[PDB]
């Protein structure tokens, strides 16, 4: 620290970063990039990809919302306790970033079109982190081992907005229900999901969800 | 170990670490998977996310091809000296695995109508990397540190790949042309790029490159 968060007047890809910085107990600046601002060309010039979120960390300037992730999964010690549950725990976010490829896809492409083969094919999509869940202390902790990692809020978020996106696509799927509602009960993180910081922000930019 | 990689006949998702274990010195067992094998359906169903590369190390199954790649970065130590260099390592790897998406995509979905505006791009989405050597010990080593990481296996697959698709693209590039020469004749990466394993397969699986 300290943290800064460099980002569009939206949740999307640091929808994660936040709540886990959040929940365990970081105070952050959030540096807010209008569409306006971004257009004048400048700041995307200067970023590595040419892309948002750019984070802070004291004298560290990240580019990458999963190296983000796992930079303060690693710092942290959101990463497992073994070698090994650093693997499922990087398998875990790997899945959820591939989902969430398809939803900003969807949601950016073709919302109109696509969402009903997006909701036709979601059960399928989610259930391999139902059988992850059924696979670790019978879904009554965490996606990987028995402390919570980087990829627990991220697989949150993508839970969280996938409801927005199709009310009740989590009925089906009991763990991953109840893991929703155990995370998001998380004091730190309650207060953070209650607040305006949260709360006022739109999901993505072009006003779908 | 034992290592086995369990995949299509192509080199796609797997050659960077398939560069990465001949590097290392490390054997492996490949399992070819036909498209008539995979089309039956049953090996589908028993992978994670429905998909390949599957990787077994012992007995710890993996799946996503990032998560293989950061599991041998991690056991074999490619991910950098520190904490820091580890955030820098994921960074590379991250950007890497945004061009290979984008490339992909070119080849399976729309390689004739998008090649031209991909080709056209292509320089600014290479000039990152080229930043990045310019800003590590003038190019002269690695794309982060001083010692390989498994960042420079997926970058250079991603680099070797594009020479294929736009031939001379990395001439404007001499931190990553030169880098390419480099670890290309690193011993027993040379010999494994110069053998049948690597030289017999096709790039993709549908006959595009
Ligand atoms: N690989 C992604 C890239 C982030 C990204 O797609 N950034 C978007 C907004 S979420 C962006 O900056 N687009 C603006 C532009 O490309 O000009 C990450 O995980 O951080
Ligand atoms: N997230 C990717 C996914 C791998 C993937 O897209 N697999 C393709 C071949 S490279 C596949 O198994 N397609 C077959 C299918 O989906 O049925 C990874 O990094 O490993
Ligand atoms: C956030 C995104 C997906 C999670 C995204 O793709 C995106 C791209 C450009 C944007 O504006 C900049 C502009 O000039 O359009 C904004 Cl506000 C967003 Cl949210
Ligand atoms: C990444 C890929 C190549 C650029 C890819 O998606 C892919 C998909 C399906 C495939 O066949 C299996 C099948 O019958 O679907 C194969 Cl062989 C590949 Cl390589
Ligand atoms: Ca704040
Ligand atoms: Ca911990
Ligand atoms: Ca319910
Ligand atoms: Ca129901
Ligand atoms: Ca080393
Ligand atoms: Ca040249």
């Amino acid at each position: 620290p300290p943290y800064t968060v460099v980002y569009f007047p939206v949740r999307g890809r640091c929808a994660a970063l936040r709540m886990l910085l959040a929940d365990q107990g970081q105070s952050w600046k959030e540096e807010v990039v209008t569409v306006e601002t971004w257009q004048e060309g400048s700041l995307k010039a200067s970023c590595l990809y040419g892309q948002l979120p750019k984070f802070q960390d004291g004298d560290l300037t990240l580019y990458q919302s999963n190296t983000i992730l796992r930079h303060l999964g690693r710092t942290l010690g959101l990463y497992g306790k073994d070698q090994q549950e650093a693997a499922l725990v990087d398998m875990v976010n790997d899945g959820v970033e591939d989902l969430r490829c398809k939803y900003i896809s969807l949601i950016v492409t073709n919302y109109e079109a696509g969402k009903d083969d997006y909701v036709k094919a979601l059960p399928g999509q989610l259930k391999p982190f139902e059988t992850l869940l059924s696979q670790n202390q019978g879904g009554k902790t965490f996606i990987v081992g028995d402390q919570i990692s980087f990829a627990d809020y991220n697989l949150l978020d993508l839970l969280l907005i996938h409801e927005v996106l199709a009310p009740g696509c989590l009925d089906a799927f009991p763990l991953l229900s109840a893991y929703v509602g155990r995370l998001s009960a998380r004091p730190k993180l309650k207060a953070f999901l209650a607040s305006p910081e949260y709360v006022n922000l739109p999901i993505n930019g072009n006003g779908k969800q």
